[PDB]
């Protein structure tokens, strides 16, 4: 599995548990329906072994159709 640790700056973290079938099928990951604003994330693969290293953090902005 895999661990999506996203968090639009101020609010409080927002995770996805993102398993192989769920993986390989979506090429990774997909989020559906943010509120709008500039989004943090971090991803970690656990494997048989453990919980290995976060990637450092992306951003991504999800826009406001408004402002
Ligand atoms: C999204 O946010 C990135 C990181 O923001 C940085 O840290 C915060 C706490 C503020 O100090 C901010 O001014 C810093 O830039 C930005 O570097 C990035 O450009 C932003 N992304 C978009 C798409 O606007």
């Amino acid at each position: 599995l895999y661990e999506v640790s996203y968090r639009r700056y101020g609010d409080e973290e927002l995770h996805l548990c993102v398993s192989r079938k769920h993986f390989a099928l979506e090429r990774g990951c997909r989020l559906r329906g943010l509120s709008p604003g500039n989004y943090s994330v971090r991803i970690r693969a656990t494997s048989l072994a453990g919980n290995g290293s976060w990637t450092e953090p992306t951003y991504f902005y999800v826009t406001d159709y408004l402002d």
